[PDB]
């Protein structure tokens, strides 16, 4: 789904692991973890989107959170080939 | 808002910075940045928040990240003109 520009799936995920391994590396808790991405968002939001995009992509990124909002909560699942 | 955090700025900012950093070292377009931030808080909602306090963690990201996007919030005027 390209709602999102196309990276490379796997440099996201390389990007992703440094980015937690900060976080480790400061023994970073949930919330300043959790905080820590708003402040990224927020210079994104501030200093790096486009105004007219700005509630659209905030919306786009509030949307996609809620639907990556999980819980143990699956039953009968297609594969576990997903973390 | 000092909510969230109530953690040493001086901490915060410089995990920030290394943050950051890993993000201008992999020159991270704009969404790749915010998606990387959704990645992070999406992994906190998963693993490091718990379920009860999910939502409302979640919620409260989303309200904060809304007030934190600085778009011109009412322009001061002494004319009260119309156009």
């Amino acid at each position: 789904m390209p709602i999102t520009s196309k990276y490379t799936d796997e440099q996201v995920e390389k990007i992703l692991a440094e980015v937690a391994l900060v976080l480790e590396k400061h023994a970073a808790s949930p919330e300043l973890t959790l905080m820590i991405a708003g402040n990224i968002a927020t210079n994104v939001l501030n200093q790096r989107v486009a105004a007219s995009q700005r509630k659209l992509i905030a919306e786009k990124f509030a949307q996609a959170l809620m639907s990556s909002l999980e819980t143990p909560k699956t039953h009968l699942e297609h594969h576990h080939h997903h973390h």
